């Protein structure tokens, strides 16, 4: 038996409220952060025209075995065209229920999905055109191409809700990042079929996510607020400890399907929604989400970071350190890049960056004092941003170093962060060197530039 979780919040903004996606996300935040997920219905007349081909888009989907609490990789079979996939997906659903596809109630597909995943005896497998990059097969939204676009497509070219534009807006903080982070700046496409699913997870660096269902049958979502994150993790650890083991890579991350009633029984707040064609779903920082597709569909998604997120981004990197998890980027490097462009930053952005930079500088001061008292006397400036990520990870916690690291003449090429000085080599401290990006003296004027920009 399945007891559907309560409905998540649904917003229907006016053209005025809709005008700015970031001001709207800030306005809904007090409500939506209590549920983790929320649904946004654009004004009735906001209708972008679709941009991908049925016979020219090709993809190899991931095969999915429908088994609850069975470990799966976050990212990992034949070739399909969007047309051939749809024929397969439609024949599957209609044969499964012995009904015309539009006639299958959503409540029934939902109950069936949850029965199916818990029944050991049924070995149902589906396919999911998941994490297809927008860079290669193109966005479902209009984009500037050196092809001719109809004035209808030109209306939506510069919309903040066109998911190609959201990352590069000034209210976005990932915009300013020069470093290669294609997984967090570029949209991903999801070609679903009945029962194709996404396991319980959170976004990298606890970022927000925005998902648009371009067309097709609904996408069913389950969401948990950010405040209940550790509570969900404690529940999932007791029932499936197998996927909670330490991982030596980001590409090897273990996720699973878990019934939301199991979470609800353990007093974890869970909300649901059926996202229909033309609707958006926004996931908030550290908000756990999972779901499945009701049928053949096409969605597009991108991650994003607001000014509200900056302190959480710092807390996340601190959490990755404790867990020995690899970072996608250095948060401190991002803060310093924004500090270096203080003059061109939005005044609200500059103000928030300044507040995080003050924390970073104060933590750096303490860490430098501690490593001096450990006997590390020699020091040399280092341009950490020039090193490939694999060349600047803490041997112990795997953090991407930016502000500083410790090196040893005994272990060439190896680096530790200032938290793990004792993990580097087995040589005396006088043989170590403090490698730093900036002196404390260079850092205070970088912060003053931000203060001048925010005070203007
Ligand atoms: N490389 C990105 C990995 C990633 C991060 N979130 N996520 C998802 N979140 C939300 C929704 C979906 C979905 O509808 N289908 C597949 N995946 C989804 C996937
Ligand atoms: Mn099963
Ligand atoms: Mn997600
Ligand atoms: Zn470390």
């Amino acid at each position: 038996m399945f007891l559907p979780p309560p409905e998540c919040p649904v917003f229907e903004p006016s053209w005025e409220e809709f005008a700015d996606p970031f001001a709207f996300i800030h306005k809904i935040r007090p409500i939506a952060e209590q549920t983790g997920i929320c649904k946004v219905r654009p004004p009735p007349d906001w209708q972008p025209p679709f941009a991908c081909d049925v016979d020219k888009l090709h993809f190899t989907p991931r095969i999915q075995r429908l088994n609850e609490l069975e470990a799966q990789t976050r990212v990992k079979a034949r070739d399909y065209t969007l047309r051939t996939f749809g024929e397969m997906a439609d024949a599957f659903k209609s044969d499964y229920f012995n009904m015309p596809v539009h006639m299958v109630p959503t409540e029934l597909v939902e109950k069936e999905f949850w029965r199916l995943v818990s029944t050991i005896e049924e070995d149902v497998t589906v396919e999911y055109g998941a994490d297809i990059a927008s860079k290669e097969f193109g966005s479902g939204f209009p984009v500037r191409d050196g092809i001719k676009l109809s004035p209808e497509e030109e209306e939506y070219l510069d919309s903040g809700w066109n998911l190609n534009n959201m990352p590069v807006m000034e209210q976005s903080v990932l915009a300013h990042i020069t470093a290669d982070i294609c997984g967090m700046k570029l949209p991903w496409l999801y070609v679903g079929m009945c029962f194709s699913s996404f396991c319980w997870h959170i976004e990298d660096h606890w970022s927000y996510s925005i998902n648009y269902l371009h067309w097709g049958e609904p996408k069913t979502w389950y969401g948990v607020p950010g405040y209940a994150a550790e509570q969900l993790e404690n529940v999932m650890k007791k029932l499936a400890p197998k996927l909670f083991v330490s991982q030596p890579d980001l590409l090897h991350q273990l996720v699973t399907i878990m019934n939301p009633n199991t979470l609800m029984t353990h007093e974890v707040p869970v909300y649901r929604t059926n996202q229909c064609a033309g609707e958006f779903v926004i996931t908030f920082p550290r908000a756990y989400h999972s779901g499945f597709n009701q049928g053949f569909n096409f969605a597009e998604a991108v991650n994003f970071c607001t000014v509200d997120w900056l302190p959480l981004g710092r807390q996340c990197v601190e959490h990755y350190r404790l867990l020995h998890r690899y970072c996608v980027f250095s948060h401190d490097e991002m803060i310093c890049k924004m500090a270096s462009k203080a003059d061109v930053l939005d005044v609200v952005v500059a103000s928030t960056v300044q507040k995080d930079m003050a924390i970073m500088i104060e933590d750096e001061k303490a860490l430098r004092e501690t490593v001096r008292k450990l006997g590390v006397i020699d020091s040399e400036r280092m341009d950490f941003e020039l090193l490939p990520d694999d060349e600047r990870q803490c041997v112990k916690c795997k953090t991407t170093c930016f502000m500083s690291a410790i090196s040893c003449s005994c272990k060439p090429g190896l680096l530790v962060c200032l938290h793990h000085v004792k993990e580097l080599c087995s040589c005396p401290p006088y043989k170590y060197k403090l490698r730093y990006r900036y002196t404390l003296d260079d850092l205070y004027p970088m912060m003053n530039a931000l203060k001048l920009r925010a005070e203007s």
